[PDB]
């Protein structure tokens, strides 16, 4: 294909603008990803009780603090209680003098009048529209749980869609549908509309993720590709300083996510100038209509010489990739050749922990440190150099120890972050920054690696059961944190815990750096 390309010109202006233009795109859906860390945050939370919140109600010359001593009993961490309050005013235990022996179980009662909610740092969140706390705690993962589910369905959907329907299409009504479904959940009356319309949301987010990667290498020269990539890499990093740069500023989740839907009228619209892919075209046997697409780019890039093609110069130098219909594979095939089936479990096993791990932690930054702004913006700011650092030393020291030394690297800070202790909010929050950042650099160099473990006719189905193993994974992420009643270490213990042994199990690999 590569000669129509450099006759067209391979990395003109176009590809500059069509660069860009996809890049910006991915910020904003990363945003949509990373919102439920400020949509969904959780305030603190109480009982409503009247001696507190009557408003109408006569006043008394107590203090806030006695008020609420009398009325909402304590909990383990030194704190009011968050589920329980006094069936009646214990006034006596007001006094210094008293203790805990003065009142039962049967002196409290739960929330019977509903919950009141901080309203210092977020004027509204979806915890607080519908009081997922308490026995209703589950809900809020469960929520993240669909919106993940939500991307493997949509990106099992995709691949029929895109090769029968095309690139550009599908990725024009995907722009369409997250723009559709994030206003639309944006204004959701009741908390499973509010599911669905994420889930709706995430099976668009797949087709953008997959066709904006497919529609750049397809335009993309050869001596270009590694590098296109890694920009449409950055586009996530840059994401993360986004979300926290909106998020700061817009304190309402219906405006938050409102605010962050809207742009994706303009993709949708501006789609439509973009080139469907000349090789799609061609191979789903119409070159009459990719020759107008070569001509259209060749006129944005300024080569006149673009007057040399015909639809017979096109057939005749592209029949090579219309001849990838003669060999069919499938993933099974993986399995049953005995020298691919080790390499195929272990590198699924790496896709995976990436996806579990990133949306395991990257999703309840509230628990990481005391300040989710920074937290979000520094989760960027230091995947930048993590994923820079990677390309550098998997070209210097080969692919499996810089794969290793990745997943090690995250695995033991997040398990460190169990050791120290809940007082060092500091240290805690640098841990968890960078092994955040050692799952990023994981992700660029298994990227790479597992395109090159595999005998050509059998990459794209490894890359691809990779992929959906991430994806997979991704949903088991939220739930474990269920797991935090017995207390935070646990699911800590659990995230730290599966990217050393998949990067325990890297060091298995064979390396594939020319040597
Ligand atoms: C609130 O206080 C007023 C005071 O007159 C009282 O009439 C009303 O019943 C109280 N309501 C609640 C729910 O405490
Ligand atoms: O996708 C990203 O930009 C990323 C990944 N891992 C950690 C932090 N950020």
């Amino acid at each position: 294909f590569s000669e129509l390309l450099d006759l067209v010109g391979g990395l003109g202006r176009f590809q500059v603008l069509q660069t860009m233009a996809l890049m910006v795109s991915i910020m904003w859906l990363c945003t949509q990803s990373m919102l439920e860390n400020f949509s969904a945050a959780v305030p603190s939370h109480r009982c409503w009780a009247p001696l507190l919140d009557n408003s109408t109600a006569v006043s008394t010359s107590l203090s806030p603090e006695a008020l609420l001593a009398i009325s909402i009993p304590p909990g383990p961490n030194q704190r009011p209680h968050q589920c329980r309050r006094f069936r009646q005013p214990q006034w006596q235990l007001l006094d210094p003098n008293a203790t805990a022996t003065s009142w039962s179980e049967a002196d409290t009662e739960p929330c019977v009048d509903g919950w009141v909610y901080d309203r210092s740092i977020f004027t509204s969140t979806i915890v607080a529209k519908w009081n997922l706390v308490c026995d209703s705690h589950a809900l809020k993962p469960m929520a993240q749980s669909i919106y993940l589910a939500g991307i493997l369905v949509g990106a099992a959907a995709c691949g029929p869609a895109s090769d029968r329907f095309g690139r550009r299409l599908v990725l024009t009504w995907s722009y369409l549908q997250m723009a559709v479904m994030g206003t639309a959940a944006a204004f959701a009356p009741a908390f499973p509309v509010y599911c669905l319309f994420r889930f709706l949301l995430a099976f668009a987010v797949a087709g953008v993720m997959m066709n904006t990667g497919t529609l750049l290498m397809e335009w993309t020269a050869a001596r270009a590709r590694p590098l296109v990539m890694t920009l449409n890499s950055l586009g996530f990093s840059f994401g993360h300083g986004l979300t926290a740069a909106v998020a700061y500023g817009v304190r309402d989740w219906t405006l938050l996510q409102l605010v962050v839907s809207v742009p994706f009228f303009l993709c949708f619209l501006y789609s439509w100038w973009l080139p469907e892919s000349a090789r799609w075209l061609i191979i789903k046997g119409k070159p009459d209509q990719a020759l107008q697409e070569l001509r259209k780019v060749a006129r944005i890039n300024g080569h006149k010489e673009a007057k040399n093609l015909t639809i017979e110069v096109l057939m005749s130098s592209v029949k090579e990739e219309v001849a990838s219909a003669k060999e069919p594979r499938s993933v099974l095939d993986l399995f049953c050749v005995p020298g691919l089936r080790f390499r195929t479990c272990i590198s699924t096993l790496c896709w995976f922990a990436f996806g579990f791990t990133f949306f395991g932690l990257a999703l309840d930054l509230q628990a990481l440190g005391s300040n989710i702004f920074l937290l979000q913006m520094f989760i960027g700011v230091v995947d930048i150099p993590a994923k820079m650092g990677a390309l550098l030393l998997l070209s210097h020291l080969g692919r499996r120890p810089t794969l290793a030394a990745s997943l090690l690297l995250a695995g033991l800070c997040i398990l460190a972050n169990t050791l120290v202790p809940h007082e060092m909010g500091a240290l805690r929050s640098a841990l968890a920054v960078l092994g955040l950042g050692g799952v990023g650099a994981a992700f660029t160099c298994i990227t790479i690696y597992s395109s090159e473990l595999f005998p050509t006719v059998l990459r794209m189905t490894a890359v691809g059961l990779g992929q959906m193993a991430a994806r997979g994974g991704a949903i088991l992420g939220p739930l474990v944190r269920l797991l935090g009643v017995h207390g935070p270490w646990l699911p800590l213990l659990v995230y730290g815990t599966v990217p050393v042994l998949s990067g325990l199990a890297a060091l298995l690999l064979p390396e594939t750096q020319s040597l």
